[PDB]
């Protein structure tokens, strides 16, 4: 019984970054207290300009990585503002009963709600927006994240050791579908609801306009990359709420792998490239050896390079020439 | 030797049921008998009127499903009434041998035969037609349905531990390419011949223009619903002969899945969505713990609330506050 | 340290061939060298005369088969002749560091380079080309292959016990995507850098004009099926640098299947159809049991009957009527 529990508050943070978190814990069961804030805004998703009518959890793409353990409750509460225009709510993968929550956390603008449910499974589990007769529009349109349940003693490999991170990343990773007009161009919607029709043509044809990491083409480059070092070991956490994806370390692997996302399931190593279902998050260690800016990306090459689904991650240290050496340069082909 | 076995004979039920089988079973191997008679019908496939001519084993999508266990033997007379205009035989993937027996039950109208085969290995295998040079064709129009073969002693987790079911439904998920004229509605097509190749260049674009459960958009919703209640277990079989998808219950999750449907491999679980892969079947098993309606769909939420796939599951009993609880209802946001 | 390690020369062949090579091995670590040379040119791709502008390693698409065992170097010396227009370079999904030994490896037309790093993984893993700012352009044109780490003791089933093949096949499998003119044929391109523009509005829409094994529609059939023998086993190597894929021997089974194609996780037994997403390599084994022509295609039914995803493999020996039977040839329906 949840009643008598104790209670805590977590402070979210925006991705790419997790809130902090203990992996094994000596902890028992807890309410976890958190709240989200709805945003509806316009947002430029391209270098060309282009703009999406985007809805957000807590106002990126994706929304904020929930953390608890196996065997607390979450506990949310659900804001929707007033300066909003549609009602809302959220489904819980991680959750049991009521369409995953979406039943009990219907909010028009000016409301909220909270609820409960116990975190009774270990893995990364999406969450969505799934409002009656628009859940496809919302999803698209950016309202979705992550719930990370950890084993109350932390990540195992399949033999049963243990695992674990030094770092967390948050990739969610979306398909949009941006309407165009009899120019070509992308049209640009001065209210969210003028885009709706348009947009919904666009997605019957199951093509994507743009494919983006963290609600942008180029979100996690450059001044955004990632960081890590070599010795140290990523958590790379990958929603896709809508459509599927396969991620790729270019010059690394997944070394333990859940690409279904659920911890209780031994991991595959070894890994070259992934897949996250959609309507899923999966998980993937890495454990730096190399330093170098490597590429994180959808390995198909068009939804990457063409589209937008790739990323970077910046890593310091000494090079081994053991792992890899240059024998020859480049030089001309021998007369 | 099969010729010297104790044969039996099985009727088959219409999907979303399964025939009456056991599990576990003390029973020794057998030769197991039945009969499907082909069916090329129109069929009304959306609630805007629009026809597919539909081809079918026994008269339905999907074909009913054949359940044996592992060491019987499947018997098979494959009947091709004179009504019918084009000619069938059927691939079973459970077998070994003469493409999976498309080459031992070539029939023509008027025609038809008899295939025996081995059941040697456990899971759930897609059978469908797949005559020589029709074969997309043949299986978009409807022509694929499921074979279960059991182990013995039943289902195993991944410690051998034993698993069940209480109850088991068989859903096929229905790519369908129909073609549009000029005005950019639906072609109703007087014959099937006539269909054949504005579908044909409908399919060489990969975009479907439905994509549905059972033959139909809501063919699992209303007064046809798949039903339970909290603490039976249910099987969901999920077969697509011809591109991926992906389950989730809405609300639920795939307590133990075989995504790749292959009995002797260990099942994963906790899952929110599992992926089939086009040309297979997978099993899903889950025990409900809440009441309410729920929503069993492809989580290319695009595929399933644009172009049809989705169903319904009702479920009778209690609710459970400790799983899930509304804290607070929705209300005005605090002055 | 690889400086003071045994040297050892490797002849490559042509696909659907791998080069002879040891499983289990009594051998310690050595230096594996390579040699690959690139290759533009105009390929016949379809039976209807289409061309693409293809790029190759060693002429073939896909790139030969390299295969090392584990604790292994490899050593490539890539030569991009002056006769060729472009840059190229090699990723292997293999390596650790430097993008895969892209960074190290870039050749403008009259240079060379020789890459070497570790092979301390076990599995097939995609090579391919991936110079900056054309890296999907030159994937899908043609430039990957496979690099096969086998383990030192050769493979292993779920429980440790050892496995083996009596003969390998590599199958690559290419998403084209070749633009038409305005009156609705393929265009034929006089150079190669003439064809990038077109070439990318096609890829931008994500629908492969073609997806073909081995270069070609009908490159494994007819007088170039694949060949084996009731009782010999055959290892499948299938990789797909670009796009999923979804394998399947019609008649047959994956009797042991690394779907993700990483050694040191256990495969799942008897599949029907097994899944390689995009920017991988997965490995089959199967033992024959029937004599006949068998089908190994692409489950997409379209993507390989109407689009070119399947092969032939034909094979000797005696019938098994224990496996499967016709009880009664085709016959008309009784009076
Ligand atoms: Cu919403
Ligand atoms: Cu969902
Ligand atoms: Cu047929
Ligand atoms: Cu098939
Ligand atoms: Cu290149
Ligand atoms: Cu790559
Ligand atoms: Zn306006
Ligand atoms: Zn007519
Ligand atoms: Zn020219």
């Amino acid at each position: 019984d949840a009643d008598k529990l104790p209670h805590t508050k977590v402070t979210l943070v925006a991705p790419p970054q997790v809130h902090p978190h203990e992996q094994a814990t000596k902890s028992g069961p807890k309410v976890v207290e958190f709240t989200m804030t709805i945003e509806e805004k316009k947002m430029v998703i391209d270098d060309k300009g282009t703009t999406l009518q985007a809805m957000t959890f807590n106002g990126s793409m994706p929304g904020p990585t929930l953390v608890v353990h196996e065997g607390d409750y979450v506990q949310l509460t659900l804001v929707n503002p007033a300066t909003n225009a549609m009602p809302h709510n959220v489904d819980f993968h991680g959750a049991t009963g009521a369409l995953g929550g979406a039943k009990l956390t219907n909010v028009n603008p000016g409301e909220q709600a909270t609820l409960r449910f116990k975190a009774d499974r270990s893995g990364t589990f999406v969450y969505h927006c799934a409002p009656e007769g628009m859940v496809p529009w919302h999803v698209v349109s950016g309202m979705s994240g992550t719930l990370m349940v950890l084993p109350r003693d932390g990540l195992k490999d399949p033999q049963g050791k243990p695992l674990h991170y030094d770092r967390a990343y948050t990739i969610g990773e979306f398909d949009l579908y941006i309407p165009k007009g009899p120019d070509g161009k992308y049209k640009d919607y001065a209210t969210l609801a003028e885009s709706y029709g348009d947009t919904v043509q666009v997605m019957r044809t199951l093509t994507p306009s743009h494919i983006v990491f963290n609600g942008k083409v180029g979100a996690l480059t450059g001044a955004n990359a990632l960081t890590a070092k070599v010795g140290e070991t990523v958590l790379l956490i990958h929603s896709q709420a809508n459509r599927d994806t396969r991620p790729h370390l270019i010059g690394g692997h997944g070394d333990w792998v859940w690409e279904t996302g659920k911890f209780a399931n031994p991991p595959q190593r070894d890994l070259e490239t992934w897949f996250i279902r959609g309507g899923s998050a999966g998980a993937a260690l890495y454990t730096f050896k190399q330093p170098g800016v490597y590429a994180y990306l959808n390995h198909n090459l068009i939804e990457a390079f063409e589209l937008g689904a790739a990323g970077h991650i910046k890593v310091e240290g000494k090079w081994n020439d053991d792992l890899m050496k240059q024998i020859k340069a480049p030089a001309p082909i021998p007369r």
